[PDB]
């Protein structure tokens, strides 16, 4: 129950007086970022939103079908070529830092780039004077949001900018083990979250019921590995949830699978349990979901990236199947 | 203990009275194909050898700089777009082995595109007549290859089928265990490679201008690799009927099997750049392999470590 596990720093506190910019930079550098530091972050994050015409092209190429996951992935694979390197150390610039704050920075452009090319429609470019969840909400909707939606937008960023060991961090952390480039294991992250059991948050979204959740029993997937108890995280999203809504048959029915607990000892909401209701609420459409969830854990991904520094280990397993 | 463990085969029995096809099916399934089974396999595979337009006309609009393994990720995952779904097991066919098959046959396909595209000039399609590695040295020669060069192709690809659980492979299985479109799970595995760590022949393969000499001095098998020795005796088969011999000298010490991966790809013409690239178009097929195993028994992997920080 390493519960608030973010740089010794409780999730409920950071959930207020702090910015998923400032818990980037607190999760990237370890420490609370001093307000020049803070400053010069989002200014250079503000001025990597810009997107290669490239890209954009490569998006209209493929078939609107295609799932936003499957692009993010390509996309932050393609990004690399723009800017290659090899950290083996030579070394043209600071690969590291430059290169994240660059990814971080083009992760929520490029899924709104999606999002309207795949619709039909030219994208909605990012401003340089908004914030992440700002540009997030203003290019999905095309219009800037009142300041409750962009900072309810930035309050789920940080719960899920980063927790523990997840699998999606954890392939990044493998991907890094080899030294390959930044922008090749967020790919590999994205894929690894795109999982429905890393990313079903759209699979909890399949309520397919109406407060009639006793009779669907067992004999979507509620419970965490390490959450024995339920995620700090789904309860900030509940309450994020009733506000909204105060300002709705979904969160009714979701409350009372969350009221049938006598079902579940062990297992308990997860937070994808009440995620994707908010993001609905907020009109984002179901398969950018999961996309959402990547912009913020990219953070915490290129976090541990930077942790890789004792590279050392290539994270190679040990062998136990029978080899017949 | 993991030397020549090819489904309980070892690789010298591969090495002859295999091919990669038969290996690949192998690996997969676990025991050796029927006649029917390997020719349904290869027709499958000779069938999904096609490329859709959409991915070159991407490639196109890509720089030449780009690196082949940088662009083959990003391949992979673009062509999870058109072949779909998620396995709730409502899937709208066999995903596994469909997929799987798909995958492997546009591996190679994908990576002679990009060396043509690379260099501006248009790509050589493959034959369906043709196997994987005729078709390979077909695509990037640009014409038939002789029985010679194509049978050690294709053995080196049995030798770079499967490793046990190279970081790549287990990039592959953690993904896997999130239930990801098998094109994601391949495209990581890809990513992985891409590391020098894991994969770098094409670094190897090249000597700061040794003065034939051992000035050099310091700042998993311990013994030389099994397909190391294999590609040594090809290297001298080759030759026989330069470069190589300075490897032969630093054979004296020869570990690694990638000691020789990049000098016989060249001699087959294949540019550095591709060296770690046709390595992948072989793994892909453990990668694969251990996928289906994994779905077969699979649970996220969740670890944990700790970490010091207070609060």
């Amino acid at each position: 129950k390493g519960i608030l596990s973010y740089r010794g720093y409780p999730l409920e506190t950071l959930a207020e007086n702090s910015t998923f910019e400032e818990t980037t930079l607190l999760l990237l550098d370890g420490e609370l970022p001093t307000k020049k530091a803070l400053n010069d972050f989002s200014q250079q994050l503000k001025d990597n939103y810009r997107i290669k015409y490239h890209i954009r092209q490569m998006m209209r190429h493929f078939p609107h079908t295609g799932h936003p996951m499957d692009m993010l992935q390509t996309a932050v694979s393609s990004l690399g070529m723009f800017y290659p390197g090899t950290e083996c150390l030579c070394e043209d610039l600071d690969y590291v830092r430059n290169m994240t704050v660059n990814i971080i920075a083009q992760m929520a452009p490029l899924v709104a780039m999606w999002e309207h090319i795949r619709n039909g429609w030219d994208p909605v470019n990012p401003k340089h004077d908004l914030s992440v969840a700002e540009n997030l909400l203003y290019m999905f909707n095309g219009e800037e949001p009142d300041p409750l939606m962009a900072k309810i937008m930035d309050v789920c960023l940080i719960l899920h900018a980063e927790h523990t060991l997840n699998a999606s961090t954890f392939a990044a952390l493998v991907a890094g083990s080899t030294l390959a480039t930044p922008y090749s294991v967020i790919s590999a992250a994205i894929g690894t979250l795109s999982g429905p059991l890393h990313g079903g948050a759209n699979q909890r979204v399949v309520g397919m019921l109406q407060e009639i959740g006793s009779p669907k029993n067992v004999e979507w997937g509620m419970g965490h590995r390490e959450y024995k108890v339920k995620d700090p995280r789904a309860t900030i999203l509940h309450k994020l949830v009733e506000q909204l809504v105060a300002e709705f048959d979904t969160a009714l029915k979701l409350e009372e699978v969350c009221a049938d607990r006598l079902g579940h000892k062990g297992v308990y909401p997860n937070v994808d349990f009440y995620s994707g209701i908010l993001y609905s609420e907020m009109g984002i459409p179901e398969d950018e979901f999961t996309a959402l969830f990547a912009v913020a854990r990219s953070a915490g991904w290129l976090a541990h990236w930077r942790e890789q520094i004792s590279d050392n280990r290539i994270y190679r397993p040990t062998q136990i199947y029978v080899g017949s």
